[PDB]
């Protein structure tokens, strides 16, 4: 579970926000892309896996699971690519809630930047630093450090 | 110590590679940009600080130290913006060596992608996972986790 991430794609302002959630901590990375292609998704995962020890990614949809470019990225980065079937129905609700939370934060910062990508990164910052009391950022580091040790 | 980062800018293929190094661990994040403007640098720092607990950034040059956009991002993200004067002359050699290491890795992967940005992210991955025996990625997590506890 320290190495398990879940992809999530949401929409805003006619653009796509691609999110990777670290399941055990709720920590996230996100980017704005024009559309969710296999190439965009592959590049995003390459970035993520160079930054955190990504063992497994539950893809966000069947097209990214199928994509040979995505599978090639997962091969490259040593990632086990898996489906995102919510065998635990709670997975669904957690992601849905996270998307609503993220959109709320983006609205709260939206006027502090011209470009959506800027607001999304501000939203990533606020989400990861929010104490719920540890933050998601604190949680992911402790989880992973415990695993190293 | 756990919160201190150093910016570093290097060039390849007529493009700019912007790097942030976590001083204590040698862990890096990097991006390819067309040119190193205050705005690009500001956006890069906002991204970094949403992802790791960035307390202090030593800027890579005087233009980024001066830039009001960069100062505004550091204000936004709660980052202490500092100069990058190598009061310890070893700082300067470490960065030069890091740039040469990264360019070497980029050369080793260059034929595995059309776009330089892809090769740079592959280089980030290889650099952070390389056991020197712990990796830079292991070290940053352990350093920050020790600080949390
Ligand atoms: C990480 O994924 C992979 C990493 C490595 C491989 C194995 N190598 C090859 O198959 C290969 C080799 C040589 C030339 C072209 C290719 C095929 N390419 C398509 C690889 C590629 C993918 C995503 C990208 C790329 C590029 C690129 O060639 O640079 O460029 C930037 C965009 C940016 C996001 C966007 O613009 O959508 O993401 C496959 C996937
Ligand atoms: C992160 O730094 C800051 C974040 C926030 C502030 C306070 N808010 C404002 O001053 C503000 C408010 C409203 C409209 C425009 C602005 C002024 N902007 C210039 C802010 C901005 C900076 C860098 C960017 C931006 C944008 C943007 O407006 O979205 O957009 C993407 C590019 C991507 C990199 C590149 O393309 O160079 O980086 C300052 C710096
Ligand atoms: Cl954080």
């Amino acid at each position: 579970s320290p190495g398990i991430w879940q992809l999530d794609c949401t929409h805003l302002e006619g653009k796509v926000i691609l999110v990777a959630v670290h399941v055990a901590s709720g920590y996230i990375e996100a980017e704005v892309i024009p559309a969710e292609t296999g190439q965009e998704t592959a590049y995003f995962l390459l970035k993520l896996a160079g930054r955190w020890p990504v063992k497994t990614v539950h893809t966000d949809n069947g097209s990214n699971f199928t994509s040979t470019t995505v599978k090639a990225a997962c091969w490259w980065a040593g990632i086990k690519q898996e489906d995102g079937i919510p065998y635990n129905p709670q997975s669904q609700g957690v992601i849905e809630s996270m998307n609503k939370e993220l959109k709320k934060i983006i609205g709260q910062v939206r006027d502090q930047a011209e470009h959506l990508k800027t607001a999304v990164q501000m939203a990533v910052f606020i989400h990861n630093h929010k104490r719920k009391g540890y933050s998601a950022g604190e949680r992911i580091v402790d989880i992973i450090a415990t695993d190293i040790q």
